[PDB]
């Protein structure tokens, strides 16, 4: 661990963790592409455990980045396209409001304004169904931006569609395995258990509950390691062997829809780099107009690459600039303030070049 990145490390996480309470937490920095480790407190406050390397935290939105990857893959086998509609791959969908809604509104929330969230109330995959069909769309499909679970939820469902593999399956198999993320997971095996840090919200100790496209939205929990690796294999798509795995990883990071400062990919989010530390930092249910980019921008190495999650009772942040080599992951088992974890992640990147 250079002294640099590591001062610069420890003087912006320990006044962090101060000031927000958080209980442990997990930070990595991928520097010249190689990834230095650093841990705080507990991944189980009760059990006294501390959190080490192979704490696995709940990932929350970031999630969604693995699905804009696993859906990039199935793009790449040719087994799905971003332009097929909707019905193409669940064709009782035949309410009338998904004529013209794509795979791409889909992927990139732009369908029109499905929910936030799918409601709890949603149980069986007829019930998925019915919440679709009774849906009403309150924009015409590629107007405005309204983050959602049941939206992007819905891709990763549908992506794996082709394929006759469960999502679950699609993403070991196409996605964890093929990268050597060996500790990441969508359902925590009994094994594993004795590593899956508590969250905490309120004092208590919580866990993710299951619901509807849960494994698609918000459902993976990783260690520090694996996610240091998935924010290398990110930097650099094209050491990663598998063809259709290196251009699924490519085709998450293209600008599909632009917003202000950021643009749209699949599960990431991108910035021009440089980019001003607030214009990510404190400038919902925040329904934002999308100017279409037509015909996508490829990746382009020169933008901070980031995303952002939570769970009832963890906070987790991704960041990394392709054109620099560098990156960072921020796993804690407390949900935290968003604006706290960029601020902290930049301080640090901005200070390594
Ligand atoms: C992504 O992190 C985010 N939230 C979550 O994924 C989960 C959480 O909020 O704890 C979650 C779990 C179960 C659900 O039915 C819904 C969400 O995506 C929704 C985060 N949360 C937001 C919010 O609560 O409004 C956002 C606006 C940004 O993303």
């Amino acid at each position: 661990a250079p002294q640099q990145i590591n001062d610069i490390v420890h003087r912006t996480i320990t006044p962090l963790i101060e000031q927000q309470k958080i209980p442990g937490m997990a930070v990595a920095v991928i520097y010249q592409g190689k990834p230095y480790y650093f841990t705080w407190g507990y991944a189980d406050i009760a059990k006294k455990q501390p959190v080490t390397q192979q704490t696995l935290f709940e990932l929350g939105s970031v999630s969604k980045t693995f699905t804009g990857v696993l859906g990039g893959d199935a793009i790449a086998r040719g087994e799905i396209k971003l332009s097929d509609p909707t019905t193409k791959y669940w064709p009782e969908l035949t309410a009338k409001q998904w004529n013209g809604i794509t795979l791409l509104h889909l992927a990139t929330y732009t369908a029109g304004g499905l929910p936030l969230q799918v409601p709890d109330e949603v149980k069986s995959s007829s019930d998925l169904l019915r919440f679709y069909q009774n849906w009403q769309p309150a924009w015409a499909p590629g107007t405005q931006r309204l983050y959602a679970n049941s939206s992007i939820g819905l891709f990763g469902a549908l992506a794996v569609k082709p394929s006759g593999l469960s999502f679950e399956q699609a993403m070991q198999t196409r996605v964890f395995q093929p990268l050597k993320l060996n500790h990441t997971w969508i359902n925590v095996p009994p094994a594993e258990e004795k590593n899956y840090a508590w969250g905490y919200r309120e004092g208590k100790a919580v866990h993710v509950s299951p619901g509807a496209l849960d494994a698609e939205a918000y459902g993976v929990k990783s260690t520090i390691e694996d996610m240091a690796r998935w924010v290398q294999s990110n930097l650099k798509p094209l050491d990663i062997n598998e063809k259709t795995l290196q251009q699924g990883i490519q085709l998450a990071q293209s600008r599909y829809w632009q917003t202000g400062d950021m643009y749209q990919g699949l599960g990431w989010e991108m910035l021009d780099w440089p980019v001003n530390p607030d214009s990510i930092i404190n400038g919902a249910l925040a329904a934002r107009p999308v100017k279409a980019i037509t015909p996508p921008t490829p990746a382009v190495r020169a933008s901070w690459v980031h995303k952002t999650g939570a769970t009832g009772g963890f906070g987790s942040y991704v960041a990394f600039i392709p054109e620099k080599e560098l990156g960072i992951v921020m796993l804690a088992n407390k949900n935290y303030p968003n604006p706290a974890r960029v601020d902290a992640a930049w301080q640090i990147l901005n200070a390594l070049q």
